[PDB]
C-alpha cells in the first residue's frame, strides 16, 4: 500500500534524417506501462528526411520503470509497413523541470537519426494508490461498468485489459472495462448494422473520481440505445500475492511441522530435553529428474526414512520431472507419511508393470480424444503437454484420477506431512535469440508464483485470467496429471523426436545415459514411445500442428516493474543479467507463459530450497543420474555462487568420481549460513553384497543385488515405462539399503544442524 504521485511526459517528436528508401515514413509512440495507447504522427511523403514536429502527452508514475519505444515505419498500402527505425528509451534520465533535447542514433557507424524533446512536469491530480513489493508493481486500477436497456454495439475503450467489446442487442445486457486510474482516455460507443450511424464518446481522465452518465447510442433507421455507465474505483484488493517472504499459510504449517519434527527429533537422537522452537532445524529432501527410474528409487528414499523415523523430522520436499510423480501419488493421501509406504509402493509396481501397449486400448484412445475435444471447446489450447497428460495419468494409474494440487493442503493440515515443491521453468516460446532465459516457477499446495517477482497465487487460481493482479476469468483447477505432465514435459519432446521425423521447418528444438547394444542412444526407445502404435496411430496426425509446451495464462499480466526493481536483492538473485535489465521485456507484461521441465536446463530441485524465509540447515539430496552423479550439485553449487548464494564446496576426489559411495556430506563449517549437503548417488556399491545394513547376503540372494545400472539393457532408461517387477524391486531396495546403511552420517548431520541452530 503506497501513494506516489504522476507527472506529465510531453514527448516533441521533431524530425528524423538519412532514413532508408523503399520512404512514406511515420512516427509511433508507445509506452511500456502504458499497453494499447499507440501514439502516430502523420505520414509524410517521399522525404527520407521527415520533419513532423508533433506534440504528444503522457501521465508518467516515477515509482514504475518507463520505456518509451520510438518507431519509424515506412506506409505501403499494399503490404505491412516495414521498419526503419527504432529506439528503445528509459525516461528516468528526464528530470522535471529541464528540457531535454536528444538526437536518436541506430548504430555506432548508423547514420540514421531522431530528433525529439522531453519535458516533464508537476500536475494538480491527488496521488496514484500503488501496491508494490519494490519488484512488481500494481497500478491503481478503475473499473468501468456499461448498461443497456440485429445491430452490433461496439463498445471501446483504449488502454483498458478488455480493449473493445461487441454484442448484438438483446444477446449482450452488460459490460466492464478494466484500465489504469492514471490514464487519459476515452469510452466510444456505437451501432453497426449489415448510411453508418454516429458513434458517442465519453472522456475518462486521469484518477477521477466515480461518475454516472446516461447516453443514447444512435441506430441506423431506429431511435437510440439508452446505455448506463458509471466509472468507480476497483477495489484495491489483488488474487495475486506480492511479497518476498513465506506466505501466511506456509508460516502457519511451520508451526504445525516442527512439533512434529521436535518429537522426531528427540526420539532418534535420544536427546535429553525438549527442543525449543527457535533450536528445531530444518531440514529438507532434495529430488533430481529422471523419469520412472528416479520415480521408483524416490519411493525407496522416502521407504527408508520412514524405517528409520527420520521422515518426521523433514519440513520440505522438493523435486523435478518424474520425481513429481512420486510426490503427486503420495500427497493424494493426507497421511502417507503416516502410514506403511509399501502400499502406495506396490500400486506403483503394479501399474509400472503392465503393459504399455495394451493400456491404449481403443476405449482410452477414444476417451482422450473425447476429452480433449472437450477442451479444446471450452477455449484450452491443445498442445503435447495435454495429450500426455492424459497418457502419463493412464500409465500411472489406469483411470482418471480426481486430485488436485489444491487438495493436499489436507495433507499439511496437522503438519503430518513435509510441505512439497514441485519446480517448473518459464521460458520465452519460439525466439531463438533469449534462449537460455529462464525464470523459476515454484508450485506447492498453498501457492504458485515466480520467485525472481515475489508474486503468486494459490494453485487453485493458476492457469486463469488475470489482469494487474486481479482476477479476471477463473478457469476450473485442473486434475493433477495436467501439472504432472509440466513438471514432466521432457517427455513432450521425446514424443516429438520419436514420433516426427524433424528434418522439417519447426525450429522449436530445445535438443536435450548408457548406449543400447547398437552403440546408440537408448533415449527415444520404450514401447509406448514407438512410431506404429495404437497410440501414435490414433494421435499422430492429430498432434502435428502443435506446440510442445503448455501455453499456460500469465497471472502476471499487466502488472508493471517497480523503477528500482533491479536493485532488489531477491530480484538481483535471480536476475539473467542482460535480459533482466530490460524491463519492457520482462515477463510481467506477457499474457502468456511457457512452463517447461527443470530437466531441460539443469537436473535439481534446489531453488526451492533457496526462496528466501526457509532457511534451510541441512539438505538430503538425492540424485537418479546413471552417469555424472555429482554434476546437478555442482552445477547447483556454480549458479548458487554467481547469486551470492551461501551453498558449500562440491569437490569430491578422484577417487569419489572413480567409485562414489552411497552417501557423501558436503558442509562448510567455517560458513554456518551455508546448509550442510548430504548427497546420496544412484549407486550400487556396498549392496551387491548385502542384503540389508551390515548383512552379508546367501548366495541363493546375490540375484537381488544385481542392479542393472550401466550396461545396455539397463531397464532404468529415462524413456522406459515398463519396469519387471523383478527391476523394480531391484531398484527401490537398493535405494531404501543405500539410505538405511547412511544412518550414522544422516544422525551426525542432523546433530551438527541442531548445533548449528
Amino acid at each position: 500500500g503506497e501513494a506516489s504521485t504522476c507527472w506529465q511526459l510531453t514527448v516533441r517528436v521533431l524530425e528524423a534524417r538519412n532514413l532508408r528508401w523503399a520512404a512514406d515514413p511515420y512516427v509511433i509512440l508507445q509506452l511500456s506501462t502504458a499497453p494499447g495507447m499507440k501514439f502516430k504522427t502523420k505520414t509524410l511523403t517521399d522525404t527520407s528526411h521527415p520533419v513532423w514536429n508533433e506534440a504528444f502527452r503522457f501521465l508518467i508514475q516515477s515509482q514504475v520503470k518507463n520505456v518509451l519505444e520510438l518507431s519509424i515505419y515506412d506506409e505501403d498500402s499494399v503490404t505491412e509497413d516495414d521498419i526503419c527505425f527504432k529506439v528503445l528509451y528509459d525516461i528516468s534520465e528526464v528530470l522535471p523541470g529541464k528540457l531535454l533535447r536528444k538526437t536518436f542514433s541506430q548504430s555506432p557507424q548508423g547514420e540514421e537519426e531522431l530528433d525529439v524533446e522531453f519535458l516533464m512536469e508537476e500536475t494538480s491530480d491527488r496521488p496514484e494508490n500503488l501496491i508494490t513489493n519494490k519488484v512488481i508493481v500494481a497500478r491503481e486500477l478503475s473499473c468501468l461498468d456499461v448498461h443497456l436497456d440485429k445491430l452490433e454495439l461496439e463498445l471501446v475503450l483504449k488502454g483498458s485489459y478488455e480493449d473493445t467489446q461487441t454484442s448484438f442487442l438483446g444477446t449482450a445486457s452488460a459490460f466492464r472495462f478494466h484500465y489504469m486510474a492514471a490514464l487519459e482516455t476515452e469510452l466510444s460507443g456505437r451501432l453497426r448494422s449489415s448510411n453508418s450511424a454516429g458513434y458517442l464518446t465519453v472522456p475518462l481522465r486521469p484518477l477521477t473520481i466515480g461518475k454516472e452518465v446516461t447516453m443514447d447510442v444512435p441506430a441506423p433507421n431506429a431511435p437510440g440505445v439508452r446505455l448506463q455507465l458509471k466509472a468507480e474505483g476497483c477495489p484495491e484488493e489483488l488474487a495475486v500475492h506480492l511479497g518476498f517472504n513465506l506466505c501466511a499459510e506456509e508460516q502457519a504449517f511451520l508451526s504445525r511441522r516442527k512439533q512434529v519434527v521436535a518429537k522426531a527429533l528427540k526420539q532418534a537422537l535420544q536427546l535429553d530435553r525438549d527442543l525449543q522452537e527457535d533450536e528445531v532445524p530444518v531440514v529438507g529432501i532434495m529430488a533430481t529428474g529422471g523419469g520412472a527410474r528416479a520415480m521408483t528409487s524416490l519411493y525407496g528414499h522416502l521407504l527408508a526414512l520412514q524405517k528409520l523415523g527420520l521422515l518426521d523430522c523433514v519440513t520440505y520436499f522438493s523435486g523435478i520431472s518424474g520425481s513429481t510423480w512420486t510426490m503427486a501419488h503420495l500427497y493424494g493421501d493426507p497421511e502417507w507419511s503416516q502410514r506403511d509406504l509399501e502400499g502406495p509402493i506396490r500400486y506403483a509396481r503394479e501399474h509400472l508393470a503392465k503393459s504399455k501397449l495394451e493400456v491404449f486400448s481403443p476405449e482410452r484412445l477414444a476417451s482422450y480424444r473425447r476429452e480433449l475435444e472437450l477442451r479444446a471447446e471450452q477455449g484450452h489450447p491443445t498442445t503435447f503437454v495435454d495429450l500426455w497428460a492424459l497418457v502419463l495419468e493412464s500409465m500411472l494409474h489406469g483411470q482418471v484420477m480426481d486430485q488436485k494440487l489444491s487438495g493436499q493442503r489436507a495433507a499439511l493440515e496437522r503438519g503430518q506431512n513435509p510441505l512439497p515443491l514441485y519446480l517448473s521453468l518459464n521460458v520465452k516460446e519460439n525466439n531463438l535469440e533469449t534462449l537460455d532465459f529462464k525464470e523459476w516457477v515454484e508450485f506447492s499446495p498453498y501457492e504458485v508464483g515466480f520467485l525472481k517477482y515475489g508474486a503468486f497465487v494459490p494453485p487453485e487460481l493458476f492457469g486463469s485470467e488475470f489482469f494487474m493482479g486481479r482476477l479476471m476469468r477463473r478457469i476450473p483447477e485442473p486434475r493433477i496429471c495436467f501439472l504432472e505432465a509440466i513438471w514432466s514435459n521432457i517427455f513432450s519432446l521425446n514424443l516429438l523426436d520419436a514420433w516426427y521425423d524433424l528434418t522439417s521447418s519447426g525450429e522449436s528444438w530445445k535438443q536435450h545415459e548408457p548406449l543400447t547394444t547398437s552403440g546408440t542412444s537408448s533415449r527415444l526407445e520404450a514401447s509406448w514411445l514407438q512410431p506404429g502404435t495404437a497410440l501414435a496411430q490414433a494421435f499422430k496426425g492429430f498432434l502435428t500442428g502443435r506446440p510442445l509446451h503448455q501455453r499456460s495464462p500469465n497471472f502476471l499480466q499487466g502488472l508493471q516493474l517497480h523503477q528500482d526493481y533491479c536493485s532488489h536483492k531477491d530480484f538481483s538473485t535471480w536476475a539473467d543479467y542482460q535480459l533482466d535489465s530490460m524491463p519492457s521485456q520482462l515477463t510481467p507484461k506477457e499474457p502468456r507463459l511457457c512452463l517447461v521441465d527443470a530437466a531441460y536446463f539443469i537436473n535439481t530441485s534446489s531453488p526451492s530450497m533457496f526462496r528466501p524465509g526457509r532457511r534451510l540447515d541441512l539438505i538430503l539430496s538425492f540424485d537418479y543420474s546413471l552417469s555424472a552423479p555429482f554434476e546437478a550439485l555442482q552445477q547447483t553449487e556454480l549458479y548458487c555462487r554467481a547469486r551470492g548464494l551461501p551453498f558449500p564446496r562440491v569437490e569430491p576426489s578422484p577417487q569419489d568420481q572413480h567409485q562414489p559411495r552411497e552417501c557423501h556430506l558436503f558442509s562448510d563449517p567455517a560458513c554456518p549460513e551455508a546448509p550442510i549437503l548430504l548427497h546420496f548417488p544412484l549407486v550400487n556399491a556396498s549392496f551387491k553384497d548385502h542384503s540389508a545394513p551390515g548383512v552379508q547376503r546367501s548366495p541363493a540372494e546375490l540375484q537381488g543385488g544385481q542392479v542393472d545400472l550401466t550396461g545396455a539393457t539397463c531397464p532404468y532408461t529415462l524413456s522406459n515405462m515398463t519396469y519387471k517387477e523383478e527391476d523394480f524391486e531391484r531398484l527401490l531396495r537398493l535405494s531404501d539399503y543405500n539410505v538405511q546403511t547412511s544412518q550414522g552420517a544422516i544422525l551426525q548431520a542432523l546433530r551438527t544442524a541442531l548445533k548449528h541452530r
